[PDB]
């Protein structure tokens, strides 16, 4: 082949199209029994397939500025061009997050279409054993036989889900040629409680906020869940990529007010009212029963309150400290923090700067997009480019 | 004297203080029993005295750059220089919003100091007669006689609060002299909602939401709070300044969230808790109440609903778009909207660009700022802004 790419996932497939579409005769190879098993599962079965915002503010990486590049080549407007070319309904919901309207498998129907068309062969359930330099370019050997190929891409994703065929396979690759691998963990993952913190958040189980969750100067505004194992909702998913292992996080409940002021004027205005009776009217029942009671005030009078105690209490909800025991690891997050350092390839091109033909795209690399269709976006934008020089 | 100014209120003392340091001998003149009776009950007694972000896009006006000079030339750090050196303790609440530790009337104390030290001379409980051009520059006729200026100042703010000794006056004397006033309007004020509507949200009075203010393309997050005359918390006396009768304003219940996501995963997670429990895990006890009975639903089993009818259900409490009978109107407004056209001032100076040695600074002005302190830095600025060229 001129090109073998190695994934049909959302980088691979988009490398695909682009390198196909200039009569690059390419293939695309993979070990699941269908493409893009990522995708169909993405934005609950709709794919949160780009976000209208997306930037390199939105990405953490070792070099912030790698990602501008391949962002400005390919950016949402070009995806969504590509979508509605296809017929594809899609809506936008919050924070420039845009789904499908239908299902995730509409985009993979599409992406399938628009590589027959472009004439790349794809050839699944088909597993990678060694991939060698020659002389010439590569050699890869697989389950189903041997390929040279001039150009070979590294597409196959990061740790998340073992169960879908998540594998590492790209960082052995890249330490296989020398390239270095920025360390990689567990992202946009729910957070564990010990038991103890599970114990006396006991009955705080199925309960949804609205917080920031903050972590430094890393603050997110959404949903915080508070489950059996511990914490997530979009929130925690956000600031887990920012955490670490020994850390607070603080969350603020119900960020946009300020409770200390609407319990004072509360006070005033009525008195008399028992003080989680006062807090249920302004966060959810279990969580107003138990800051109440944690703060001891439980079935005392609003209007007995001081200045300072209720200070104390909405310091409680609003400057609220946890040290989570751990993350929930990659069978539950959304995406690998981390991997093969940008620093060793082209911003332009995807290519290794020490190794001519192989190419790095998608969530193998060290380029990592907040929740909310940036890492679909990467995903395309890096797939793109490498498959204008491929 | 050199310079007369009418009105010892913020913006009124500010430039006093820049006059009487220049060696201009100044006189400050009030109806009132005190100097700054609004700084005295501002920031619920605490004075919220400026805002770190305040700029040119945190007011609204008929020409929106024309603060853009004043804004710069006394910041809030200016300010809080001054507030530091008078030993004066401050903190920061939310949104960039700084307020005194300990009251509103250690700033008038302040004020009040520096105007001794300037040498201006302040009359209170005195009472405004006329204004008359003068060869020689202007003279104002006083229940306590009369005094010859070369400039005079209207600094005698708007309509908000007739209690506490607001007037028009600014107006009268623009007209006098030919300067055009923009229509003045009550503004940060609560809206009132008709006898049907007080009926239909009968129990919610003193519930207290995280919410988006939504007026078109302005939209402002914080606490909404509902009451037996209907709308207020600073999420509405913002969107207030924005909204005209006949309108309808949009309210998003805790707009961080999605919670059409939230409770489709209830759905799976539990199944078979009530709505109005879902609800309450989510929102105040009250509001789940309500939004269940609206929407017909109460009682009724969380799997048995189907995705039309839960998207409905979010939209009703996320998209809930609420008609105003009205405005409180001045007794209850925290500002007045409008005010003497800022075409007919000198942007650099707050100088009538028809009437040489005539002023009007403050709240009188059509520059008006969001709740959050942005008012004062505007009386500030102004003020600041007069004095140095009175
Ligand atoms: C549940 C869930 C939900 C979402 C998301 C993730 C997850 C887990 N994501 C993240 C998103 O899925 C992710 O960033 C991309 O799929 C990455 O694109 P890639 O092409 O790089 O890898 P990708 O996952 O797409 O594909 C890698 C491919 O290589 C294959 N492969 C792996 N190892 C192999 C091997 N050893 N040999 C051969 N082939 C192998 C795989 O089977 C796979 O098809 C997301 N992002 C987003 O922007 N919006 C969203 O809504 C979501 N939602
Ligand atoms: C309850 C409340 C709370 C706040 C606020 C307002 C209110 C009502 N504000 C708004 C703020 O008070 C306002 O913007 C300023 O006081 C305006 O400054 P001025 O110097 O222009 O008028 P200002 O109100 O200060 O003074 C005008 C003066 O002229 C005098 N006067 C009026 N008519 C007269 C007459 N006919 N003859 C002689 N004298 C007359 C008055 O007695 C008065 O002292 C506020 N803003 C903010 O930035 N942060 C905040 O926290 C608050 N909080």
């Amino acid at each position: 082949q001129d090109v073998v790419i190695i994934g049909a996932g959302a980088a691979g497939m988009m490398c695909a199209i682009e390198a196909g579409k200039r009569g690059r005769r390419v293939l695309v190879i993979d070990h699941a029994r269908a493409p893009g098993e990522k995708i169909r599962i993405s934005g609950g079965g709709r794919c949160n397939f780009t976000n209208i915002h997306a930037s390199p503010r939105n990405f953490l990486s070792g070099n912030p500025h790698f990602c501008k590049s391949a962002l400005a080549r390919y950016r949402p407007q070009d995806f969504v061009a590509l979508v509605e070319r296809h017929g594809i309904g899609w809506h936008e919901k919050t924070l420039g997050q845009l789904f499908c309207d239908h299902s995730a498998k509409d985009i993979i129907r599409m992406l399938m279409a628009e590589m027959k068309e472009a004439g790349v062969q794809l050839r699944l359930e088909t597993s990678i054993g060694e991939v060698e330099r020659t002389a010439s370019g590569f050699r890869v050997t697989t389950s189903a036989g041997t390929v040279d190929a001039a150009s070979l891409v590294v597409a196959s994703g990061g740790k998340s889900i073992p169960k879908m065929g998540a594998t590492g396979l790209a960082y052995r690759i890249a330490e296989q040629f020398g390239l270095p691998v920025v360390e990689t963990r567990p992202a946009l993952v729910p957070l564990t409680l010990d038991q103890a913190q599970l114990a006396k958040l006991g009955a705080l189980a199925g309960v949804a906020a609205d917080a920031e969750a903050r972590f430094g100067k890393a603050a997110f505004r959404e949903a915080v869940l508070i489950t059996h194992r511990g914490l997530s909702g979009p929130a925690i998913l956000q600031i887990s990529s920012y955490w670490r292992e020994g850390e607070e996080i603080v969350l603020r409940l119900m960020p946009d007010i300020d409770i200390a002021s609407i319990l004072k004027g509360m006070r005033r205005a009525n008195g008399r009212q028992a003080v989680q009776t006062a807090l249920a009217d302004i966060l959810p029942r279990r969580l107003a029963q138990f800051f109440a009671d944690e703060a001891k005030l439980t079935g005392r009078m609003l209007a007995d309150l001081s200045d300072k105690t209720i200070d104390a209490l909405a310091s409680s909800i609003q400057v609220w400290a946890v040290k989570p025991a751990g993350s929930e690891g990659y069978r539950t997050a959304e995406v690998t923090l981390g991997g093969v350092d940008t620093r060793a390839l082209d911003s332009r091109t995807m290519q290794a700067k020490e190794v001519p033909g192989l190419y790095f795209v998608g969530e193998c690399v060290d380029v990592t997009g907040w929740l909310g269709g940036y890492n679909f976006q990467w995903a395309w934008a890096s797939g793109f480019v490498a498959g204008q020089d491929v």
